This record gives structure tokens, sequence and C-alpha cells, in this order.
């Protein structure tokens, strides 16, 4: 549903290195739609790794905005891991906890799409 | 110095408590252009707060493309605070959109060019000082 | 081998909640023995949960020694998940091992205490 | 005042390099005293940066004891620079943070490090 997606605009390396290491990428979560808003950011930083089992594996940095008293407890830290169900990157991605993460990688290194969280 | 800048996206809330509280925002470049290539990407998350010396407090993640081998040193960890100096180092009246939209720089010298837009997209420049 | 083993201390919580939650812990190796020294420390902070399969679910910082212009790369971020081999105090005390194969060899004391010996199986 | 104070323990780097790098180190306080207990845990990653206005940088993780529902919102990350009241001798002594928190420590001639922590927030 409507309610449950959020805009992600990103980066990735669109030139990315043969000598068999991942891809590098990075796209942004802000948790405001026209439904729902927790005055919040998601960043999620990490590779893509292709092949028999092509993943993207990252870590992420999610900002609460607070005020300056409670700046020290503003961000939380953790890693997702995605699966699939440029071509690499492009497509339909679920993490371990469910949520789903589509994209699009253009030519030029830019992500585009939508993220759908299955916690919050 | 085009060859140190790098295209960057990301996203804020363009609708933030009025409690107080900050605005919290992200943003990615991918350390590839024209010219070079760092097989690599940061990631910054934090919030910003306007006011008379407007800032950004970020955290930041910075990963390499690396083999699996080395995945477990592929990532970096820091902060960034940013300081506004265009169109000035207040936030100038403005909300959260006029406020994050201008030109900034951080504790190591780099560059943060940037504007901000109503539904929430933010799209600039950035120059790293390091690297 | 001796030269790839190293102290670890750390601190958990020794009465934790009888609720469903984890029981939160965190220890610090130094890379520093008598055979080798890489001038960097690494902390694990995470949480202990129970069950048939037990697990030490952390997040980690690596810091180097680094001069000030290269301090803003000193620190790597990552994550292990330990599985034990072969209470919070008797859950967490014996021998385990992350998913790079490093081992984790550690004594939980009812007083809050963690100490043991770290391998590491890619430092 | 015992009632603020939590035990830590950590290491440090006892031979650190001689080119102007900073010193490694890190320690763990687990939030339970004998008055207080907040299931949970913080660990700093960082290096002391000695000299005149002698610094600790560090960036740290504080997890939470959390239901496996929760585990993704249980590790928060943060950075504290701490300054030093008025490397072995260096560490030792009696540190405050940003936040006016007090790191009252001990490093041993091996390695180890001992002490005390304070939060000024909680
Ligand atoms: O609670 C919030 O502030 C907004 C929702 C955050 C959901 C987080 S983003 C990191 C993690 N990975 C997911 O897929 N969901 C959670
Ligand atoms: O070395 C690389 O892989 C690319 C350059 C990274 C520069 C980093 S991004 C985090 C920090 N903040 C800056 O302004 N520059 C450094
Ligand atoms: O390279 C170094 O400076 C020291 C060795 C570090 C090994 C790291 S600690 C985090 C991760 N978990 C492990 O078991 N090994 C690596
Ligand atoms: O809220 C808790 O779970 C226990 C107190 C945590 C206080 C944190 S530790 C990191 C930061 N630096 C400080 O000096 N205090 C806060």
């Amino acid at each position: 549903n409507a309610e449950s997606r959020y805009v992600l605009t990103g980066r990735y390396d669109s030139a990315p290195a043969t000598d068999g290491s991942g891809t590098a990428l990075g796209w942004t979560v802000a948790w405001k739609n026209n439904y729902r808003n927790a005055h919040s950011a998601t960043t999620w930083s990490g590779q893509y790794v292709g092949g028999a089992e092509a993943r993207i594996n990252t870590q992420w940095l999610l900002t609460s905005g607070t005020t300056e008293a409670n700046a020290w407890k503003s961000t939380l830290v953790g890693h997702d891991t995605f699966t699939k169900v440029e071509a690499g990157i492009t497509g339909t991605w679920y993490n371990q906890l469910g949520s789903t993460f589509i994209v699009t990688a253009g030519a030029d290194g830019a992500l585009t799409g939508t993220y759908e969280s299955a916690v919050g």
C-alpha cells in the first residue's frame, strides 16, 4: 500500500573494478510520506556482490530529529543484507527483516526507488 | 577543481517536529566522477539545526568495494559537523528547506553544496578536502 | 597459536531482564601481544541471546592509532555473530566462534566482569 | 555518589608508535550497579592523542538488551571527545567529555584499563 512506501535516492559506482571486488553504493530514506512522518532518516552504505548468490551487504545509520539535550541518543546503527527476487542492482530486493527495496540503477550512477520497512 | 567534485543526492524531513527537534536528513556520494574513481561510497546521516550558526551534525559510513575475503574491513565510520557559509552562517529566517539549502563546510574543509526541495529531496555537489 | 592470542576484558549485565530480552555486553581487545603490535583496538558491543542455539550478536569498532591528518580514516565498523562451541553467567561463559572463524574464550563473573582471550582469523 | 558510578574495564596499546600517531584504546561499561540497571552496555573505541591539549577521541556503541523482534533498534552510535583534568601516565587520570560525563581510569603497564564512568546524560 501507498502508506507503507517511502522515496529513496542514492548513488552507486557505475564503473566498478574488475578484480573481483564488490560495487560500492549507498542510499537514503527520509521516513516521511503523505501518510506518516517518523521524523527520521536512514542511510545505507555497502556493496553489491554479484554472481550465483547475489547480495547487497550494508551497514546503516538511522538518525532521528531530537532536541539538543537528546542528541546523544539520536542515531541507531545496524546492518542489513538484501537478496533479490547497473542491471545487477536494478530490481526488487528484500532484507533479513522482510523489508522491500525497489531500485533502478541509472547508467550514470543514480539510484532511485522505494523502500518499505517490515519494522517500525 | 573539477576532478575533485562529485554528485550527491539525499533526502530530508520536509515537515520536522515543532518540539524544538532538529531536522533529520541524509545523503550519499559515490566517489566516481569523469576523472577519478575510488570505488567507494559515503553516506552521511544526521540532523540540521537552524539559528544564528546553522549546523548539520552527521555520522557517516564509507564503504569500499572489496573482495569477499576483505569485506570485514570494507567500512569506515566517522562524524562530520557542517557549518554554513552561503548565503550566510545563520539559517536566515526561512524554514528547513531554506535553512538547508546553500553551501557548507565541514571540519576537514570539505565543501557541501546542496539544494533542498519542498518534497524532501537533496541535490548537490560534494568536494572532499581529504582522500 | 600464541602469536595470534590477545587478552580481552569487558563487562556484561549480570542481572538481565526476564522478559524475553537479550543480555547486554561488551569487550575490548588491544592488538598487542608479546609477539606483535598492530597499534589498534577493537571493541564489540552487543547482546547474548539464549536458547538451544545461543548467540552473541555484536557490532564492533576497530580504531587504529593514526596521525591527526589520518584520523578521519582511523575507525572501521562491522558486525560479528558468535555461536558457542560445545543464567547469563553460564550462558556467556565458554568458547565461541564467529563467522570469520575467530575464537572468543570468556569467563563471565557474577559481578559483571568478562575476562578471556581472543584469536582473530583475519587479524 | 557511589550510586552514579559504573565499573569500567578496557585495554590500550602499551607500546604505541613513535611517529606521531595516537594510542589506540577501548573500554566497556555495563550500566548496572548496586542501585540501578539500564540493561545496556557501552563500548568506546578511540585513540589518545598526547601533547599539551591531550585528548581521547572516541566513537561508541551502546547496545540495549532487546527482544529478537526489537533487535534492529538495539544499538546507538555516537562520538565522545575527552579532555583531562588540569602513554600510561598520559592515559591515567580523570577525564571529562563534551557532555560533562566523568571517565576515571588507571592504565596498567601491560595494557589494562580499570576505573569508573559517570554519565551526565541518561
Ligand atoms: O523508526 C523510524 O525512525 C523509521 C523506520 C526505520 C526502519 C529501519 S531502517 C534500518 C532498518 N532496516 C529496515 O529495513 N528497517 C529498519
Ligand atoms: O577515500 C575514498 O574512498 C573517497 C574519499 C572519502 C572522503 C571522506 S567521506 C567521509 C569524510 N568526510 C569528508 O568530507 N571526507 C571524508
Ligand atoms: O587489523 C588489525 O588492526 C587487528 C586485527 C583485527 C581483527 C578484526 S576485530 C573485528 C573483526 N572480528 C574478528 O574476529 N576479526 C576482525
Ligand atoms: O541509557 C543507557 O542505556 C545508559 C546510559 C548511556 C549513557 C551514554 S554512553 C555514550 C554517551 N556518552 C556519555 O557520556 N553518556 C552517553
